């Protein structure tokens, strides 16, 4: 009857939301574990057409630092598409930023530079991720980085360009500013301490680094933040040139 309940054992709910759901399973043929994303779409509509554009672009990506995608399929039960991809062991980027990242200075730069590594792929396929954000990217055993979806305000990482009459592969790269801000410093468990501090850093003048964000001990990292930050996406680097910087 369903493929899902026939090939998969459901072991932990991983994200719900009221239009969809993450679920961790294990297939029961090869005792694998992965995440499977299920979405109620409507097969006659333009919501239908768009998610199987995405859908196609996702089955395309092929990188070490891109969550590895094994499957998608409907099932007609009310119709769901089902989205199977790796099971990330060590959660996501939000859970290592909370867990004072920021005090570990060479795993800090390493995994600013998977980050950076898997959106320079993603961009020289022509693609963009447009919702980077912590939660979107997860950490595997090995503690290597995938950049994925989790999606089911948030609004801090959006590029100052979506509006009206202002975008490329430079949207990206302000969400990815604000991470590494993120990453750089101490977790800021308070809502309103997050939304003061992060929205510091999209000021049109200039982004302002904390007072405990001092030049002594992040230096490097305040020059790769403003420059990433920078109003003018003319004025970002591209993945590329912060690499080979
Ligand atoms: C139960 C625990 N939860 C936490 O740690 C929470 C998370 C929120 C913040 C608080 N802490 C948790 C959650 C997930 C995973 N691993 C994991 N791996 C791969 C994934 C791939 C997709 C994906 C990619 C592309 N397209 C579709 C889906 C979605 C989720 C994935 N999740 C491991 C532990």
């Amino acid at each position: 009857f369903s493929r899902y309940f026939i090939e998969f054992e459901e072991l932990q709910l991983l994200g719900k939301g009221a239009f969809g759901a993450v679920i961790k399973v294990q297939n029961k043929l090869d005792g694998c574990c992965y995440a499977v994303k299920r979405i109620p779409i409507n097969p006659a509509s333009r919501q239908f057409r768009r998610i199987k554009g995405e859908v196609t672009l996702l089955s395309r990506l092929h990188h070490e630092n891109i969550v590895r995608y094994y499957n998608a399929w409907i099932e007609r039960h009310v119709h769901y598409l089902y989205i199977q991809m790796e099971y990330c062991e060590k959660s996501t980027l939000r859970d290592t930023i909370d867990q004072g990242l920021y005090r570990d200075t060479v795993r800090l730069w390493r995994l600013f530079r998977e980050i950076l590594d898997g959106l320079a792929y993603i961009h020289e396929k022509g693609m963009i991720h447009r919702n980077l954000k912590p939660v979107n990217i997860f950490l595997d055993s090995d503690d290597h980085v995938k950049i994925g979806d989790f999606g089911l305000g948030t609004a801090l990482y959006v590029s100052p360009e979506v509006q009206g009459s202002t975008y490329n592969q430079k949207v990206d790269l302000f969400s990815l500013g604000i991470i590494f801000f993120e990453m750089s410093y101490h977790p800021m468990v308070t809502a309103s301490e997050r939304i003061f501090v992060l929205n510091q850093l999209r000021d049109p003048t200039s982004p302002k680094f904390p007072e405990d964000f001092d030049d002594g001990e992040h230096a490097k990292q305040k020059s790769v933040i403003s420059w990433l930050l920078n109003h003018d996406p003319a004025k970002r680097p591209t993945a590329t040139e912060l690499l080979k910087s």
